[PDB]
């Protein structure tokens, strides 16, 4: 196991202005990547059991005409500060309890009412300085909704200017409540609440221009072994694939039930794209045959020499027919593929071409490849390098781009060699690398991050 280091505790936290750059950074890309993901796998003695439990630490790349300057520091959440001072693991996390829930916010990052904002699944999120990387303290919402799980993949209509996103209520009256804010608000309108008897976990969801698309993996949890049963959050979840695979869309303006649609049973983390076509609606997910990826992505498989009991996850476009009829699915591509991404800002709820990702084929290792999936004429581009392994791949669109891959791909990668990470940046057309940054440290297998203006 090579990547060990990926999945190894990160103390040392510092704020560098310049980082050793070999390449070219386009004078354009002015702005600031936030990287998120755990960077803590113990507190003393006590372990964190999966890789979703480790403590957040933000990691952040500055661009200045060529220049890219970088700081990092953990997440200063309850959490942490409890483990920090207490020396003992003090909040629920998705797959560790101590001996309420918990404001360990490693998964995304965006902003909400012009404040930038670390998420996770639990109902607040955490806001920090952009500046200092400092934790400003939780993120209260104002207004009414009650919820007690959600998503850190929240969508952004650049149209209207609205975040949307979905939180369950977890009672013995449990509720699917989608919701939005508005631009410089702070305030959640309900959109619409489905009532549910047995929540699934759904890591994120389709939007595309009239409607929300909840698709409703038979990954089920009982609300009262949640409030009752003795053990971690996920180990509560269970996989029921008689029920099959539910489609709940939602009109996301009038919170209209459009229609529930069943396919066979499969399970997903993320949704890459999602868009509407005469009388049907397309959406594209990165889809594993079963759960067994939540039971595969504890730290002693992940740190273990078994590397190939992790199952690989495609991109499956589900064909919706509105007109009526069972929900059908193709493959997009042959290339295992996770942590997808596109160009969210043009052409997400949007007919589209290109996805990049994360592949998990083990062709030759484990995750040691970023892709780039052309979904019109198949095939695929690939970027790799002798015991590297690239994280997310974040596109940034270029200045009055045409074309829909004309711009970057910014990836957090990992050299286990040089026990270093390094930010590789490649041009997202012929998927080359122009230029890469050196960082002092290695930076531990994150989730999620977001370039912003
Ligand atoms: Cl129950
Ligand atoms: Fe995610
Ligand atoms: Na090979």
């Amino acid at each position: 196991n090579k990547f060990q280091l990926g999945f190894s505790t990160l103390s040392e936290e510092l704020d560098l202005e310049s980082l050793q750059v070999k390449g070219t950074i386009p004078k354009w890309l002015s702005g600031t990547l936030i990287r998120n993901g755990p960077a803590k796998f113990e507190v003393g003695k006590e372990k964190f059991q999966h890789w979703f439990d480790g403590l957040a630490m933000l990691h952040k790349f500055s661009f200045k005409e060529g220049k890219v300057s970088y700081a990092n520091k953990f997440l200063e959440s309850k959490a942490y500060q409890s483990a920090r001072d207490t020396d003992k693991i003090s909040y629920r996390e998705f797959a560790t309890d101590p001996c309420k829930f918990t404001d360990n916010a490693n998964v995304n990052v965006t902003k909400i009412a012009e404040r930038f904002v670390a998420m996770t699944e639990t109902p607040l999120p955490v806001e920090f300085d952009i500046n200092t990387l400092k934790t400003v303290g939780v993120f209260a919402y104002d207004d009414k909704i009650e919820s007690g799980l959600t998503t850190a993949h929240p969508h952004y209509d650049f149209v209207k200017n609205e975040l949307v996103n979905y939180a369950t209520k977890i009672s013995r009256s449990s509720n699917y409540n989608v919701y939005k804010i508005a631009d410089k608000t702070n305030h959640r309108n309900l959109i619409g609440s489905i009532p549910v008897e047995e929540p699934a976990y759904m890591h994120s969801f389709a939007m595309t221009e009239n409607y929300v698309v909840l698709v409703e993996y038979p990954f089920v949890v009982k609300p009262l072994d949640l409030l009752l049963s003795g053990k971690p959050f996920i180990e509560n979840f269970s996989w029921k694939p008689e029920n099959g695979t539910r489609f709940i869309i939602v009109n996301r303006q009038n919170g209209n039930l459009v229609g529930t649609y069943k396919s066979d049973a499969f399970f997903a983390f993320h949704h890459v794209n999602a868009f509407e076509k005469q009388e049907e609606i397309f959406v594209d997910i990165i889809a594993y045959q079963d759960s067994s990826i939540v039971n595969a992505l504890y730290l002693d498989i992940l740190r273990g020499q078994k590397t190939d009991t992790i199952p690989t996850s495609h991109i499956r476009r589900y064909r919706i027919p509105l007109s009526g009829g069972q929900v059908e699915y193709e493959m997009l591509s042959s290339e295992a593929v996770e942590l997808p991404r596109i160009n969210y800002k043009q052409y997400n709820t949007k007919d589209y071409r290109f996805v990049y990702g994360i592949s998990t084929y083990s062709a030759s290792d484990f995750a040691n490849q970023l892709v780039k999936i052309d979904i019109l004429r198949k095939s695929s581009k690939i970027w790799s390098e002798k015991d590297c392994y690239p994280g997310e791949p974040v596109f940034v669109g270029a200045p009055d781009a045409t074309k829909e891959d004309e711009g970057l791909i910014l990836s957090a990668v990992l050299d286990a060699t040089n026990a270093k990470s390094f930010l590789l940046i490649l041009d997202a057309t012929t998927f080359e690398e122009v230029a890469r940054a050196e960082v002092p440290h290695h930076i531990p297998f994150g989730f999620h991050g977001n370039y912003f203006e």
